[PDB]
């Protein structure tokens, strides 16, 4: 059409961006490099990332997104703007309908600010959606029944567990606690263990490589390497991480993350879990891909749990997909 239909996932990790009719056309890192001096772009997304720790005192990696809200306006509308273009195909004739998917939990002025970013990003229209429902819908699942469907949303930045029915969330829970929350965990834990210094994105690789969170010989026998700085002895050095230290070092973490599932079961009507029960609970979202974790989740919980299809795709997909699902549309927030 002459107005592109956008889902966008603004999120405080990666940012996708769904287009009705062609499946998902951007996704990219939510992360913003420009000039610390002029305030000029140099690179947005994939390129900025890799940037990251390793920039000279005249370059500003920023991740405008922190908690999976606005955290810095102005950059974080940049980058909104940037996206939503790249993914237009180029300046079209008509402004474009935007749905960005935001967490639950998030404030009235929190709200304004994302709904303010998308009108500024250049933008006709622009909904709000809870990332849960999105999430939900971006995997097929009948949200608009009248029956429970429990999800567990990790991503980077925000863990919202929610129990939909009719189109809507019924109960739910959010906690900022995430994947960002885990790599720091991590780079903590080896400062504070062998008290060597490393980056924030070593500790990602490792959340990555060998981050799990249920015991088991497969497990247990994980390893990989990290290079850092000995504090010790300010040298550079390189020490083997195991995967029982990583599994130990997110069990904090980990802990919160279970706390909301069972705290959110805990208020929900009962009918609903009744149908919880038989029909599982979803697990969805980028943090959520700890090695063991649904295990972990469906144990402390006693309920079938099940990993989505396609989690760093999930929300962008719904948000955009909500938008032929006029039923629903019609009970977002708008601009
Ligand atoms: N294989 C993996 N194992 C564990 N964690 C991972 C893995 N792959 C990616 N991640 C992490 O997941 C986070 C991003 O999850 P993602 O679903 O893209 O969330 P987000 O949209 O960026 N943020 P939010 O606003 O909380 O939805 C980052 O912290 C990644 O390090
Ligand atoms: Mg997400």
């Amino acid at each position: 059409m002459l107005r592109k239909d956008i889902g966008i996932d603004l999120g405080t990790a990666n940012t996708l961006v769904f287009l009705r009719g062609k499946g998902i056309v951007v996704n990219e890192p939510s992360v913003i490099a420009i000039d610390s001096t002029t305030g000029e772009i140099l690179k947005v997304g994939l390129e900025a990332k890799n940037m990251i720790g390793k920039t000279p005192a005249t370059i500003k990696a920023i991740r405008p997104m922190r908690d999976g809200v606005i955290a810095d306006y102005t950059v974080a509308l940049v980058m909104l703007r940037y996206f939503i273009n790249k993914a237009k195909g180029g300046m079209n004739l008509f402004k474009p309908r935007v749905v960005i998917g935001v967490p639950i939990g998030i404030t009235d002025v929190e709200r304004r600010a994302i709904l303010d970013a998308g009108l500024e990003a250049g933008a006709s229209k622009v909904f709000l959606i809870e990332e849960p429902m999105a999430a939900a819908i971006g995997s097929n699942l009948n949200v608009e029944e009248p029956s429970g469907n429990m999800v567990v949303d990790i991503g980077g930045g925000t863990t919202e567990v929610a129990v939909i029915s009719l189109g809507s969330i019924v109960t739910w829970e959010s906690i900022r606690i995430a994947g960002d929350e885990m790599d720091e965990a991590i780079v903590q834990y080896v400062r504070e263990t062998y008290r060597v210094a490393i980056g924030e994105r070593t500790a990602e690789r490792v959340k990555i490589e060998i981050g799990n969170v249920f015991p088991s010989k497969e497990n247990d026998e994980l390893e990989t390497t990290v290079s850092g700085i000995d504090l010790s002895t300010g040298l550079p050095r390189k020490l083997t991480l195991k995967g029982g230290e990583v599994r130990e070092a997110l069990r904090s973490v980990v802990v919160a993350i279970v706390e909301s599932v069972r705290t959110t079961l805990e208020k929900t009507p009962p009918e609903l879990v009744s149908d919880i029960i038989e029909r599982g609970i979803f697990l969805t979202g980028g943090g959520s891909l700890l090695r063991g974790l649904d295990t972990l989740l469906q144990k402390e919980t006693g309920i079938s749990v099940i990993r989505s299809e396609e989690p760093l795709t999930a929300v962008a997909k719904g948000a955009g997909m909500v938008l032929d699902k006029v039923n629903i549309l019609k009970k977002l927030q708008g601009a």
